[PDB]
């Protein structure tokens, strides 16, 4: 019934994806001068470097919000393939396959955590 836990577990998490050969399109913002049309497309960009930092200032209250901007990344990269078989897409449906395995019992545990705290 830890209601912190969560924020060492999300880094350790960061840190096996950060070891993951599949991250590396992800790691940093998209370099806009390879890329030169990616703001026409994508809205919002995101990338593991800037969800690491959020988390290491402090500004993130739950790992649900942490979750949702992991899933930001994988929805770009959803919006701006030209192909359901690019390489770099390909990459992002295998990390998403490996955040979404670990971070179900992240957020199980952290919403028992508060269930257990307001009864
Ligand atoms: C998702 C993506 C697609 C194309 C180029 N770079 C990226 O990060």
């Amino acid at each position: 019934y830890d209601i912190q836990a969560w924020k060492k577990q999300c880094e350790e998490l960061l840190n096996l994806i950060f070891q993951c050969e599949d991250s590396e399109p992800f790691r940093q913002p998209v370099d806009l001068l390879e890329y030169p049309d990616y703001r026409d497309i994508i809205d919002t960009p995101m990338d593991f470097a800037t969800v690491r930092e959020t988390l290491e200032a402090g500004n993130y209250e739950s790992p649900m919000e942490l979750c949702k901007d992991v899933r930001l990344i994988f929805s770009n990269s959803k919006a701006y393939t030209p192909s359901k078989r690019s390489r770099i897409y390909s990459m992002s449906l295998r990390l998403s396959a490996f955040f979404e395995e670990h971070i179900s019992s992240v957020l199980s545990d952290y919403k028992s955590a508060l269930r257990f705290h307001k009864r």
